[PDB]
């Protein structure tokens, strides 16, 4: 037993990252068969970053002004091309523990890892969900720009998320691998702003049902209640409506605790309506929202990579 | 900015991970150069783990009832013995991917990272804390004995913890890689139980630091208090006394913010005998303590390994 955001094993994501540098601009890149994949202010200046023209900036590059350092080799960039907010940096090499991978773009209310690193070389790895605002809470300082989020289901690598920039009030924005950006937000340095966010009603829901399995029964009870008398309640406290795909997905949970999902909204709604009197559950004081049912699953039974 | 519960990179500990069977018991082995380090609980059966004099039966076994799969390679055994409460399985083959390593034991306070594994594959990475009971708040399934715990400074892997067992409320218990004991808990299936824990008072200071500097500052205050009498708050809300050498090692902290330590302290006072009346810190309700003075620097400035 036990419950902690846990993060996928990152040794396959490791094996790709490598460093960025171009004028005095360093970052990471993500080095995948014979292409580096990074973020395209990488060609920007301190001046060019306020307004820039990409496909203008891009035209004045030479490949010899890419310096990728993967460890302590040189990659030679052979051809550099600009797709979205990404830039695919062609090299002579082909990274040789390029896992099997593939591209995927995660919806709000999916969680992922991050491999935080700098100069190409990681840092730590931890667990972000997509929010309904296409922001996450992520950890991120100067330099990790091109850090990437992934799952790994099976063997296979799919990469979600690469870290472009931080918003105003300290959250973070970036693209998919295609560059195309999360949310309404320009890789240009000008005032942009998160957007009101909401609590990701069906992760809390597997998030207790979680609790459930490990012992937590304090805030289980009798009451029922109907779907659409629930979304009045969670509409209220800034939840995301409750769908009957959401309920079917929680079927499973439902089926191991024996407590029907319409059971476990009641018990949300006291949770709401009377906050928790002083009580924990799984170790927070706060209804928590980045485990999807998935996660609850993966953890509360064993699931493993190779 | 921002600041995550963050777990070092795992892959070289993935490289190292391998499965054991011996009998019907299935757990995790750690290989570095040509030994393979394992719980001794490996060679029990159902009814010796009850009471298990463990001399007796090691003398039983043969190199050959240990099944050692490294991925989908067998690993011929051809030595084996006890070293405390771990068995030490000679193998014909040294893991070539030994990173370079330390074991080292760590004290009550210290975190580290787990990469929990089922049946030798990696299932996923995340913080712990030693607690002041020597206990620690995992997330552990059957078949998970033998996943380690560890730190990374530069290029070299500190293992820290082997899994053994949880206890009866749900918080794990294991050994030191020389497989003496975290605590006072035997590898023994009969009633134990954890000892009364208390708060790590360093750690949430230095918490409270990482929230100053990303920008949370309600709890500050122009109060302020002699260790002393902090001193005399802590241990009514069983937290661990402040030393003189805690005090030093959060000075880095102070000097960044300009709080001084025991103003901290005043503050930290007042959340305990008031409560947050509502407010979170860091994104929790709760005083978090399992982030060192270390942990905050790393994160809140960048550190890599390579
Ligand atoms: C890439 O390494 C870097 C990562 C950010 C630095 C701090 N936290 C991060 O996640 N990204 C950037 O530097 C981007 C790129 C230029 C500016 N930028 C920023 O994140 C800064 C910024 C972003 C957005 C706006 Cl509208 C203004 C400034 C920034 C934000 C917050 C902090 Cl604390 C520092 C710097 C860019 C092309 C957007
Ligand atoms: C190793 O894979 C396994 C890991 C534990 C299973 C559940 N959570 C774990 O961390 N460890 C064990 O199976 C150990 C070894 C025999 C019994 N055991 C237990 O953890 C069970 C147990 C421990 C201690 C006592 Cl006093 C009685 C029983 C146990 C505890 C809790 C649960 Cl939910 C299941 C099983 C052993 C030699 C101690």
């Amino acid at each position: 037993s036990g419950f902690r955001k846990m993060a996928f094993p990152s040794g396959k994501v490791e094996g790709c990252m490598v460093q960025v540098t171009c004028g005095t601009t360093t970052l990471n890149g993500l080095w995948l068969d014979d292409v580096v994949y990074c973020p395209r202010h990488v060609i920007c200046t301190s001046e060019d970053m306020l307004n820039p023209n990409y496909e203008d900036l891009l035209i004045r590059k030479s490949n010899h002004n890419f310096l990728v350092q993967a460890g302590n080799v040189q990659l030679r960039v052979i051809g550099h091309s600009m797709q979205n907010c990404v830039l695919k940096l062609k090299v002579d090499t082909a990274n040789p523990k390029t896992p099997k991978y593939k591209f995927v773009r995660i919806q709000p209310g999916q969680t992922f890892s991050v491999l935080a690193c700098y100069n190409g070389s990681p840092s730590g790895v931890y667990q972000c969900a997509m929010r309904p605002n296409f922001t996450i809470k992520g950890s991120f300082l100067n330099g990790s720009c091109g850090s990437v989020g992934f799952n790994i289901d099976y063997d296979c690598v799919s990469f979600c998320y690469m870290h472009h920039m931080e918003l105003p009030t300290g959250v973070h924005a970036g693209t998919d691998l295609e560059g195309n950006f999360y949310g309404p937000f320009v890789d240009r340095q000008t005032a942009q702003a998160a957007g009101t966010d909401t609590t990701i009603t069906v992760n809390v829901l597997a998030w207790l049902y979680a609790a459930v399995i490990n012992g937590d029964r304090w805030f289980l009870n009798r009451f029922t209640t109907t779907l659409n008398d629930f979304n009045l309640v969670a509409m209220k406290y800034n939840y995301e409506p409750l769908t009957q795909d959401h309920v079917d997905i929680l079927g499973p949970l439902s089926a191991q605790t024996g407590i029907a999902v319409l059971d476990m909204c009641a018990s949300l709604k006291e949770l709401l309506q009377n906050g928790m009197n002083g009580r924990t559950i799984l170790g927070s004081a706060l209804l928590e929202d980045e485990f999807t049912p998935f996660d609850v699953v993966r953890q509360c039974s064993g699931v493993t990579f190779q």
